[PDB]
């Protein structure tokens, strides 16, 4: 018998741990650091063990500060859960005590860096994004051609990152007393992140369709060349992502890049040790090394590098966190040959082999990687090993592995999720498999439950698409160009891919979870589908519920779209 | 921010409490009782001090015993929750030891008596319905009944007995426990309800009519009715409606448990016993003194001594859950018409007055709302609800002419009678604000409340509902379409125009929507439908669509698929 309240006390648990953030380090060396609980915000210094709450009522985020700056700038919604902001300082030897400045009208704040002396941030507006200074009072630096972020400021150089059109990340710079704007791309790819040198050259990291690397772009005659590393440990590492890099106080680069799921830290491309997992920003504190730290088993926290002890955690209780008991990447052999690198989260409360469950990721183009995940968490502490394959199609392997999906939906990606449940088999992992995921994972259910019988016992799908040709009509201008992109333009492939049209073939109890109101994720259809359940004989569940939402965060959340998944597994595994 | 886990956890210890129910004195005048928890059965001795818990595996029921017997007859279910039975011996001497009676096929175990010497029971099997006795010389069918019967008493070798043997009554029968045979009795007045034989060997009879309960006595050889004097007068003053049960105690004294209005009274040899407040079960002589089972809707079933009351045997709920089912009373409230709806009420201990009242409507419609524990009013109290339960016509309890009322008028008089009580929550100054929730015909009523009669209500929980009454037919069974043609006159415009799908526009409140997936009498296809109506109209709601609902609520599970939607939903409205 399912241990009900046992498994929403976890839940609740694991929803509220606090996770931190690290931003920077302000005043005499305090950390910046923010924390959520349920996704409600807060600021926070952290110094001589001891924190100190900056701001009074939540906050949305911070500007960064540059070191040592001694005052924090809190961003906060102007009306409640709205996309407009408001701007409010906080002196950081008078915690608590916020003052507004009234000079920024209301408005969506994208970013913002305060050198101590001005305050430099992005914004949009009803008709416009631009690149502010404010100080002098408020000023118009540049308008943007598209959504832009400001990456560093050093003396009047400004650089940032931007939406400017053609697919891909430009990098833009500014100068803080002469205004203007100067965008610079890549034709092989991406730009992801960027510091100033020195020397006044811009660093960046570029992404690829294959690796990623660092090039110094020089702002004043538009020339590019790539960045050589003393140390060797970064180019050898072959990232495929960078993170997060920043010159130091001392003049050291600082770099975070990321590979196969997890990320690695360098200093002038030196590999510092690191816990296993994913990193943000690092800072230099009091002489020594900060991060942030995450992974599938451990909440987002500050950790000092290269002993990786924690300064700022959140708290689990020790059963709680004994059921998440390790988790490894393995690489699955797919239909093709193709390898499928997939996460495993192994659960502490269930025996090997035991009942596992694959938990396919939403998007199609997104990631699994070893970084924390309340639904993985869940699933452990219900007694199930978790199975998270990156089908073709997702991010985090390169442009090759993202764009075989194109034109074959509910073909090669589902024999890559097929081919990851028959690992768990035959590893000796799994005794039994079940399917469950959201967005794009709902469908990759529904497909697996008609055009794979026999394969999983039970499914669950969430906010799933369930008839390609009928989400068309039913669509708006933008998401329906997506869809003839991933069907290749044609309805014989929209027709035979949609699960709707295969639901004769069903042998296995189906849950499915909807939200009632998303535009983007329709009711009528999956009212049609189970219209075909029902007049087809097949047994299933259904919980259709309003404001879905986006993510989870809250305890609410988890009550309508996570709880009614790990029921009925808890539910299906008793029927054994 | 609604506290989920405090509510799983109160829901949970509410659905686990051992509930108690009295069955007879056996062995050295100790207690047999049964206690039921999580819709785990076991017998137990009780006899002052510690329980004795006299089957190993959990059991079915137990047959009833005669004064002092010392043996316990169990009855299990052989298959997973078929309804197929072997009866299990446990000496009093030695509990825990468990002999099967194999000279007994498993069949549907009806009833049964045991007198020590003889096994005296009645049993289904695929093709009838029989009385069978086993004594030391094997089994003998004494006779095979036409319809279902359940043996009441016997006393030498008179059987007596009640059985549905059609006329759209209960009658009563006897046989002879040696040469078998069968006898049956019934009246034009209506149904016996209850059977015993006075030390003469006459049958005493309890005959419900469609106004009040009368006492008889029937000579079981001219089949000679007549009217029963008893010597004291208390019970013909008390005018009851039903005879719930009777007994004649080891002295002659004829005990009979009686109601009147939602509550029942002791009486011995017709002279009333002091009670508590509620409804009761059988009653015992015990070591010399009175002891009963008693239930209300603030405790639930427990034994307890009369007259004092004190409990002896009573399942512990903790100090908070307890106090926040703070007491019940009995109102009669004033409908459209002049009629007085006779209402309990459950109040919180957790809500202010004026405070968040839920009208909680009862299925049927042919049933009861009494002073008796029901798992959704006490979770709704624990959850901070005062709760109203109105006695709509068409509730039985209260004569045949109030039945009789609902009779091709639905969503006519009864739904001002549900009004009514709703209004009376205000204006008494009970409610701050008001909800509606209920399953079968109470969703109905719900559906009806938020289309015929919106602003009355802030939202509603639809259960089971009914929804279309004319679709309903077409897809319904010989019997039921019988029942609906009945209660709707036999005609279109009433089946159509008080079906609240072809009313969906006037809807101006939040709806909760529980149904079960696969209830051939409570069909999903409708619902569906409805949703669609709900969706294309711009109207908001959530909806739960569960496999096996079942009939009732037992187990945690029960709970989770069915009445913790209703609760969370209704919290939820609350704060919005
Ligand atoms: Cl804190």
């Amino acid at each position: 018998p399912v241990e009900f309240s046992r498994i929403v006390r976890d839940v609740e648990r694991l929803i509220a741990v606090e996770k931190y953030s690290l931003q920077g380090v302000v005043d005499g060396d305090k950390l910046l650091v923010v924390g959520f609980s349920e996704g409600s915000v807060n600021a926070y210094l952290y110094d001589g063990g001891e924190t100190v709450k900056l701001n009074r009522e939540p906050i949305n985020s911070v500007l960064d500060p540059h070191y040592g700056v001694g005052r924090v700038i809190l961003v906060r919604d102007v009306s409640k859960g709205a996309e407009q902001h408001a701007l409010f300082k906080v002196n950081t030897s008078r915690p608590g005590e916020e003052q507004r400045l009234e000079a920024v009208k209301p408005m969506r704040i994208l970013s913002g860096v305060d050198t101590g002396e001005a305050v430099v941030f992005t914004g949009a507006t009803e008709d416009r994004v631009a690149l502010y200074a404010l100080d002098g009072g408020l000023r118009e630096l540049a308008r943007l051609p598209g959504f832009g972020f400001v990456s560093d400021i050093r003396g009047d150089l400004i650089a940032g990152l931007g939406f400017f059109g053609g697919g891909r990340v430009s990098l833009f710079t500014s100068n803080l007393s002469s205004g203007g704007l100067r965008v610079f791309d890549s034709g092989e790819g991406s730009f992801s992140s960027a510091s100033i040198s020195p020397g006044m050259k811009v660093t960046a990291g570029l992404e690829t369709a294959r690796e990623a690397r660092l090039v110094t772009v020089d702002p004043r005659d538009g020339s590019v060349e790539d960045l050589e590393l003393p140390s060797k440990d970064f180019s050898s590492y072959r990232p495929t992502a960078i993170t997060w890099l920043g010159y130091l106080p001392d003049g050291r680069l600082a770099v975070v890049a990321r590979r196969e799921g997890r990320s690695a830290v360098f200093i002038d491309g030196e590999r510092v040790e690191a816990p296993q997992g994913n990193h943000g920003r690092v800072v230099l504190w009091r002489g020594k090394l900060v991060t942030s730290h995450t992974s599938l088993s451990t909440p987002p926290r500050i950790v000092s590098l290269p002993s990786g002890e924690p300064l700022l955690e959140g708290g689990l209780p020790e059963d709680l966190r004994r059921s998440i008991a390790g988790s490894r990447l393995v690489w699955v052999e797919s239909f093709d040959g193709s390898r499928v690198p997939t996460y495993v989260l192994e659960s502490g409360r269930a025996p090997t082999p035991g009942p596992t469950v694959v938990l396919v990721h939403g998007g199609p183009f997104a990631e699994d990687s070893d970084s924390w995940d309340t639904f993985a968490a869940s699933l452990a502490a219900a007694g199930f090993h978790v199975v998270m394959p990156n089908y073709r199609g997702s991010t985090g392997y390169g442009e090759e592995w993202r764009l075989k999906i194109i034109g074959d939906p509910c073909g090669g990606e589902l024999e890559d999720v097929s081919a990851a449940a028959r690992w768990a088999r035959e590893s000796g992992l799994a005794s039994e498999l079940y399917i469950m995921g959201y967005s794009y994972g709902g469908y990759m259910t529904l497909c697996a439950l008609t055009m794979k019988p026999g394969l999983f016992k039970a499914g669950v799908a969430g906010a799933s698409v369930v008839d390609w040709e009928e989400m068309y009509e039913l669509s708006d201008a933008a998401f329906r160009n997506f869809i003839e992109q991933l069907t290749g333009g044609s309805r014989e492939i929209m027709r035979s891919r949609s699960p709707i049209n295969h639901v004769d073939r069903i042998k296995e109890p189906l849950a499915l979870i909807h939200p009632q109101n998303a535009s983007r994720t329709p009711l009528k259809p999956l009212l049609r589908l189970m219209g075909e359940l029902l007049a087809r004989g097949k047994t299933f569940e259904a919980h259709i519920i309003p404001d879905a939402g986006h993510a989870i965060n809250t305890m609410e959340d988890a009550v309508k779209i996570l709880l009614p998944a790990v029921f009925f597994l808890a539910t299906q595994r008793e029927r054994r």
